[PDB]
């Protein structure tokens, strides 16, 4: 018989705080008979598991359906915090019903805005803005008017200044227009350098002076230096901290200034600076050409809430929780989930995503603290390349603990203006800079009651901006899926120890040290070394990647980041008490908590190897969004990258909600006149209507409808679709497109012309929406149309008689045979060109990004699989195989990313973990491993492996949503055998190279016909054999 094994709801088990309105049922079948088909299903659900036999919420009754995947719940309206049990039954083309599967259940979250009673706070001022430079001057020599116009210079400043006694703290805030080193007492405390600056001034820098300052007389000294005629001044507040308030010096006419470069000491108390003049004050702070200029703090702070529950029967308990920012909770001592990163990055204005904690066995009787760290992250941090505060400047918490008593009571406790603050020992935690950790600062025992808070300070109300929507996350949180121990300590210069954690990986390490109390550990965090064995860190541009680490001197100590990423293999680590060892730095791999879904083995280890590379690749940045690169500053939601990879990752893992959730972005990011932006979210004004990037809206809903079947993504889309292409055909000239946008990017000097790649685009786009239509029933002849006249207007612009296309590059022909732009006449001759172009560059290939994933399918089409493989295998450069012989562990942003010579290109732009090249893998899954959908979502498989090279050997296993559908074939002795295994209620067509093919042996399914080569048969589902003999 027919059973139903692992029924999901919305691509999960046992989703815990969903809000769909009709959830998606889904339920693969097992059966050990072959060629089992399903004629009818009936869904019941109920309040319980027990009820289910007399269902109180619905009864589909016995539906008559061949349906078993993402079949939405049709009954009476859900309600809000409530679980739901379900069981699904089907019967098979006989008529015979299975079980009832096993019972199952979802849990609706809150269901909208109206929900919540909580109200988003955020630690207050003093914890969350640096010192300021208000009440500030900005100072210069006294020479004309320096606001306006100064020499470029260096000038000097000195200023004796009485500090009052018991000073506990304190702290410098300083910037310069352009740069300075300050003093104090003679010793220097900070500097920025002339060669280093761009418009550094706007930038203050913070820097705690305590261990330089004492009561009684203190010089403080400066240079500054104009970099050429123009603005010059500096400005500077010194906050002393102590137990009478704070005592401010500012940057003012009280300190001296001279023009002519002093004798040495100069820094020093006792020199004589009698003769310098007064410093003039070249604008107040707010006044000159420099604005309202503020230093940057990113501080996780604490807060925390303590409260009393009644001794009572808990029945139940849930925690509700999202933060503008980023934020971990804790109850009673224990924290919450083991979510990361959370709530991930979306527009906020539009929407934040909240989490759904099950809390039951973490609440007590009587007294309870609820506490959290909240971060920065997206909302307020470093973001890309452009900065701090792109959403708000402080993160808020909204939180919402609902305990539900077995006496039907219940009782809600909120983030609210009752919660308390503190600083904590997170003093600084950025996605790009880092994490700066003080154990000295923690505060036992604060995430249980009992603790003593009087000293903290009150919360404040946000002041932030309301997102319009509240919606449950809809993307798997991020996890920790893996650990990476160290697998060896080197130290290429003295104190300077790196460890190779073996693969470049994605997210933060666990640090174990001993030591004394104050020391400070810094770990910097790398993609590849120089040649020496240092870490190379020039690609990460502006992203510092550092985190630090002091100590508190308590045993092995254990220092894990919360609030920043990095992507890396190597870990530098300095000022380590001793020597690390390999036990003293281990790898938390964090991503998308969604399965892997393709199991791929070859007898080839360098295809093996490439194979790792793109799920490695594709973890590493499937982090809240599909990001082009983990570790420099970038890390954006880049579409032209996630456009050519998303068939391959709706392979290698369940993409689905991932980038179901990307596309809500995509969309909130469409500008009002129809375009896709370049990134989404779309944060930095980057640009928007571009070929082959703004098509993600279109190619992206298409793949995801291809690997699982899911109409509702196509639904969502098609709107957004039809107005992309109203907006090409405005931005085009008789559907002609401008040659504008990144083109075939880094391609291997063989530049596209970008008219055609915009032209080509523009006309699959029309092309992919008249495919959809067709899916959903709907009208489909305007697209049709809108097509068939863009590739007419296309063949005559840039195809000639001999079916040559203009530009005459690999990408020209790979992408002209792919969208099915070629006259079909002309096919023969573009395939031949294209051939010719690859062996005229002795069997390389010199595609860029657009035209890389689609060059072995095409090739594969035409009917060159023997070319296909000869690149597959390629190890010379450019190739997949060049940079796995130089160790790579991911794909790289260039095909030369270290080059022949040695070197490392541009660190202008040189990533080693971008998955744009990884696309290669969807050609391997559907023609070594013969894994393939011949209807969407592999309702029917075609099962077509085609072997070449030096393939003799595979065996594949990919997760569909029926289930599992696996390949295993071998060529030997002259012999071929392939097993299959194809999941009740789908089918499969299956093409057996055979030199005779009647002569084919097959344990099931039925010959239909020779062709290419192979016998082709039809078979249903089940464990089948072929073989042929000789
Ligand atoms: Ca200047």
């Amino acid at each position: 018989a027919l059973r139903v094994t692992s029924p999901s709801v919305e691509y999960v088990q046992r989703p815990l705080g969903l809000d769909a309105a009709h959830p998606r049922l889904s339920w693969p079948m097992a059966s050990a008979a072959p060629g089992r088909r399903q004629s009818a299903y009936q869904v019941r659900v109920a309040s319980s598991a027990a009820g289910l036999s007399h269902p109180d919420v619905w009864d589909s009754g016995k539906v008559v359906s061949d349906d078993s995947v993402l079949v939405p719940y049709a009954g009476p309206p859900l309600k809000p915090r409530t679980r739901y049990f379900w069981s699904v039954r089907v019967w098979d083309a006989d008529g015979g019903a299975s079980e009832w599967s096993a019972p199952s259940w979802w849990e609706t979250g809150l269901m909208g805005a109206s929900q919540w009673s909580a109200k988003w706070i955020s630690a207050p001022a003093p914890l969350t803005e640096a010192p300021s430079l208000e009440g500030s001057s900005w100072i210069w020599f006294p020479e004309g008017e320096p606001a306006n116009s100064a020499p470029a210079a260096t000038r000097w400043f000195r200023r004796t200044v009485d500090l009052p006694d018991d000073i506990t703290g304190a702290t410098l805030a300083i910037s310069a227009d352009n740069v300075y080193a300050v003093s104090v007492d003679g010793a220097e405390v900070a500097r920025t350098d002339l060669e280093a600056d761009n418009e550094g001034w706007r930038r203050p820098a913070v820097i705690d002076v305590l261990d330089h300052v004492h009561s009684g007389n203190n010089t403080l000294a400066v240079s500054a230096s104009n970099a050429s005629v123009g603005p010059a001044g500096w400005i500077c507040v010194l906050v002393l901290t102590t137990a009478s308030g704070e005592k401010k010096i500012f940057s003012d006419a009280s300190w001296k200034s001279t023009d002519h470069e002093p004798a040495d000491g100069w820094r020093e108390p006792d020199f004589d600076d009698s003769g310098w003049p007064a410093a003039k004050v070249a604008a107040a702070w707010g006044a000159g050409p420099w604005g309202r200029v503020a230093p940057v703090a990113s501080a996780a702070n604490q807060l925390r809430h303590e409260f009393r529950l009644p001794h009572k029967k808990v029945s139940r308990a849930r925690l509700y929780a999202t933060a503008l920012g980023l934020y971990e909770a804790h109850l009673n001592g224990r924290r919450v989930g083991r979510d990361q990163l959370a709530p991930g990055w979306t527009d906020y204005r539009k929407r934040v995503q909240y989490q759904t904690y099950d809390v039951t066995s973490s609440v007590r009787p009587g007294a309870n603290a609820l506490a959290a760290y909240v971060a920065p992250g997206w909302y307020a941090g470093n973001v890309g390349m452009f900065g701090p505060h792109q959403y708000g400047e402080r993160p808020a918490l909204l939180a919402q603990l609902e305990v539900e008593y077995a006496d039907g009571t219940s009782e809600r406790i909120t983030s609210g203006p009752d919660w308390r603050a503190a600083s904590g020992p997170i003093v600084s935690a950025d996605l790009l800079s880092g994490e700066t950790y003080d154990a000295r600062k923690e505060t036992a025992g604060w995430t249980s009651p009992g603790f003593d808070d009087r000293a903290w300070l009150a919360v404040r109300g946000a002041d932030n901006d309301v997102p319009e929507q509240i919606v449950a996350q809809v993307d798997g949180p991020v996890r920790i899926a893996k650990e990476l121990p160290a697998r060896k300590v080197t130290e290429p210069k003295p104190g300077v120890f790196v460890l190779d954690l073996g693969q470049n990986m994605v997210g933060s390490v666990r640090l174990r040290v001993s030591g004394d109390a104050g020391t400070t550990v810094r770990l910097r965090h790398a993609e590849v070394l120089n040649p020496d064995g240092t870490i190379y860190t020039a690609n990460l541009r502006s992203a510092a990647a550092t985190d630090t680490y002091t100590l508190k001197g308590q045993g092995e100590e254990t220092y894990e980041p919360r609030f920043t990423f990095h992507g890396f293999r190597y870990v530098e680590v300095t000022g380590f008490p001793g020597k690390p060892s390999t036990t003293s730095v281990t790898g938390r791999v964090m991503h998308t908590s969604a399965p892997f879904t393709f199991e791929f083995e070859t007898n080839v280890p360098m295809l093996n190897k490439l194979h790792s590379n793109i799920t490695w690749g594709q973890r590493g940045n499937f982090l809240s969004v599909p990001t082009d690169t983990p570790a420099r500053d970038e890390r954006l939601g880049w579409t032209g990258d996630i456009n050519v990879f998303a068939p391959t990752a709706a392979y290698t893992m369940e993409s689905a909600r991932f980038l179901t959730k990307w596309l809500v972005d995509l969309r909130d990011a469409q500008t009002s006149d129809g375009a896709f932006t370049d990134v989404a979210p779309a944060v930095g004004n980057l640009g928007n209507g571009v070929a082959g990037w703004g098509d993600a809206g279109v190619t992206v809903p298409w793949a995801l409808y291809q690997a699982y079947g899911d109409r509702q993504v196509l639904a969502d889309a098609l709107p957004s679709v039809h107005a992309w292409l109203r907006y090409l055909e405005k931005h085009s000239d008789g559907l002609l497109r401008p040659a504008d946008g990144y083109g075939d990017w880094l391609n291997v000097s063989d530049e596209t012309p970008k008219d055609v790649i915009a032209t080509a685009y523009f006309a699959h786009s029309a092309d992919l929406a008249a495919r959809m239509a067709t899916e959903l029933g709907k009208d489909a002849a305007p697209y049709t149309d809108l097509f068939t006249r863009i590739r007419k207007a296309f063949q005559t612009a840039y195809v000639a008689s001999d079916g040559k296309v203009k530009g005459d590059t690999q990408s020209a022909y790979v992408l002209t045979l792919s969208m099915n732009l070629v006259p079909d006449a002309l096919r023969k001759a573009a395939a031949d060109r294209l051939v010719a172009l690859i062996e005229a560059k002795d069997w390389h290939l010199s595609t860029g990004f657009l035209g890389t994933p689609r060059l072995l399918p095409v090739l594969t089409d035409t009917g060159h699989t023997d070319v296909a493989y000869r690149l597959l295998h390629q190890r010379t450069f450019p190739s997949w195989g060049y940079p796995i012989d130089k160790g790579s562990t991911t794909m790289w942003e260039r095909w030369d990313s270290i080059q022949p010579d040695g070197g490392f290109q541009t660190p202008e732009m040189n990533s080693f973990n971008h998955y744009a090249y990884g696309s290669v893998g969807e050609w391997m899954y559907a023609n070594i491993a013969g894994i393939a959908p011949g209807r969407a979502g592999y309702r029917q498989v075609v099962i077509r492996p085609r072997p070449g090279g030096e393939v003799t050997s595979a065996r594949a296993t990919f997760a569909s949503l029926h289930g599992p559908v696996s390949t295993r074939w071998q060529q030997r002795s002259g012999g071929f055998v392939l097993t299959c295994s194809v999941p009740p209620n789908t089918t499969a067509e299956v093409w057996i190279p055979a030199d005779h093919p009647d002569r084919v042996q097959h344990t099931h399914g039925t010959f239909v016909r020779a062709e290419d080569g192979c016998a082709v048969f039809e078979v249903g589902s089940g464990s089948h054999r072929f073989t042929v003999k000789l």
